[PDB]
């Protein structure tokens, strides 16, 4: 006997295209996402070009319209130079994304003033997402006061990063945030396994303290989002590892472990890749989309998963129960049981569609 | 210039069919939802039969698939007499709706025990609504802990019982709540013009003091819901008036005025009008499905509105802003401009859809 799961929404993904297409493209990381149970993505912006002008989201539109195979949008980036001039197509992207910290991207913000200039100048009713570790979590969300307008915080890693957002949460500040399946499933006993190259991730792996802390404060967490960031094993191994862990195949089975487990619910489970995913971003629903899974089938990580042209994966060998078995995306079968059905530029961008698009004040 | 707002839902309706259809019918009680841009609405129990048992769900059900204009689900009622029951249609409810407080039903629960008993036997999936005013919501909050699940709390109407889901929430503790209108719109300052008949509702209206508390909390509130709860002038000013207030018709534009003075936002209208029932309700979206809303418009409530057969206001001579221009429902014009253009019929039970399901393990 099959469950029933709505389209299942990762707000956080890197699909490497244009620029990197063999570490991934959008072809390839949307049949993992398809493969994961995951029906719309939402790509982060650091790719080569950058997408932090208009005619890098032009591109990065039509490479998308061609290349995906399941629904997404496209986040812009903030740099030093754009604050201001992003105005006529902020309203086509996913949201605005800050990167705050050392990491995979050169979109290098040197101060907080420049910070302030972007929350002043993005328009008041879309999303903000950033990258902001440890202090720099304390650090933007003064500048969303000071703005008086919310912040999603990213990827979520650490006791300190979570008792910091419960805490604003408790006076009422908006704020919203997600976690992701390595800061859930890996710690710091993973590194000897994993060797100091695979094991590179922003915000790097957490202590088991860290970890038990995520789990303690599930009910801050609004989101489950991959950070899907696929680099080959040849870079992860080499001379300068760049950071990241693939995850769009993985995610949903180690979460329905944990559900197999009591660890989480079901409807936690959903609310954190359905329900506020959508409110958070107003994503618009996907018509006759569902996904179907199995929650005895019990399977083992293999050393890479079929789709990701990562081609290795930082939770080999973690025993799992739980599997995606079919999607279906728009009326048509998507995935069945390792099969992809549907071609490159099936997908669309949802930030397109009328019921697509931020209410906003006229 | 006209905002397009996705179809509102109110998780909190009394449409008084079958057995007060004076008051209000599924016909009257949806238009007024249409009238209002509330596309969905979950209607009570405290019907005449009142629904707690299958028999009267099947009789419900057919009466709003004949009835009503907008889509629907329909909540159970829990009894003294039905704990341990309702398993084969728990289902197609909308959730399971406590009374456990004195009010416009004859629903009484005597003991806490039989809360108990009801939250034990009830699908743990599935939705749990409580009338639950005051320590009542410190101890059906007990309730829910001490059976290991959520609950949701209906018309919160005092800073104490803000107050007091403010700090469960604080605790990690699975509650949500909504907040009507009337507690947010009026106070016992209008106790005088209103009169002690056409005063009377349930939970009664607050002092300046409550009120002030549920705008502050305005983070703690999940969901706006009218609490829709019509009865005629005669009934309302005779000899034993009956508690409740009309409300479908005016909760938009008195929430529509307080964004254009900045109270609160236009999303954080959307959170509690679609996104957090949605969720919290598991209901399904409505395709081809929107609202057309004109925020430039100053008018003055009238002595009556124009379709709940309650035939008269509480918000009587409040000055408001913003007005329902025009509902597209399952791709047909519902309303336009005081028009109903759908019949009697048109709404369909959305726990009947496929992706009306709430899921569930095996
Ligand atoms: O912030 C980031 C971005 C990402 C990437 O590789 O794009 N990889 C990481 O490990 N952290
Ligand atoms: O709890 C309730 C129910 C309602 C009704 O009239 O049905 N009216 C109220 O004032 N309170
Ligand atoms: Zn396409
Ligand atoms: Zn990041
Ligand atoms: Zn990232
Ligand atoms: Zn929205
Ligand atoms: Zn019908
Ligand atoms: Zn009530
Ligand atoms: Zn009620
Ligand atoms: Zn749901």
């Amino acid at each position: 006997k099959l469950v029933r799961l709505p389209g299942l929404i990762d707000v956080h993904v890197h699909l490497r295209e244009p620029g990197g297409t063999h570490k991934e493209d959008f072809a390839s990381g949307t049949a993992a996402a398809l493969a994961g149970g995951i029906t719309m993505v939402c790509a982060m912006p650091n790719t080569r070009p950058p997408i932090i002008d208009a005619p890098a989201l032009a591109l990065a539109q039509k490479l998308a319209e061609a290349g995906a195979r399941c629904d997404f949008a496209l986040f812009l980036g903030a740099s030093s130079e754009n604050a201001g001039t992003l105005g006529t197509v902020a309203g086509s992207a996913a949201g605005l994304k800050l990167y705050l910290n050392e990491t995979f991207s050169e979109l290098r913000l040197d101060s907080v003033v420049q910070w302030m200039e972007h929350f002043e100048t993005w328009p008041s009713h879309l999303p903000i997402v950033a990258h902001a570790e440890q202090q720099t979590v304390a650090a933007v969300l003064m500048v969303a006061q000071l703005t008086q307008r919310s912040v999603h915080i990213c990827h979520v890693a650490r006791k300190e990063e979570i008792l910091l957002i419960k805490a604003a949460k408790a006076r009422g500040l908006p704020v919203t945030c997600e976690v992701a399946p390595h800061h859930l499933f890996l710690s710091h006993d993973d590194l000897e396994r994993l060797g100091p190259g695979k094991g590179e991730v922003r915000p790097e792996l957490g202590s088991r303290q860290d970890v038990e802390a995520l789990w303690e404060n599930m009910a801050v967490i609004d989101c489950f989002a991959s950070d899907h960031a696929p680099h080959t094993l040849e870079e992860k191994c080499g001379s300068r590892p760049p950071p990241g862990f693939p995850g769009l195949e993985t995610m949903l089975p180690l979460l329905l472990t944990a559900v197999s487990e009591g660890r989480l619910s079901l409807d936690d489970l959903l609310q954190r890749l359905h329900h506020n995913p959508r409110r958070i971003f107003h994503l618009p629903p996907q018509e006759d989309t569902y996904v179907e899974v199995d929650l005895e089938h019990e399977w083992t990580i293999p050393s890479h998963m079929p789709f990701s042209k990562a081609h290795w994966t930082p939770f080999e060998g973690q025993k799992v129960k739980g599997t995606v078995r079919r999607v279906v995306l728009q009326g048509e079968v998507a995935y069945i049981d390792g099969q992809v059905l549907v071609p490159p530029g099936y997908g669309q961008d949802v930030r397109k569609w009328p019921q697509g698009a931020v209410p906003q004040l006229p």
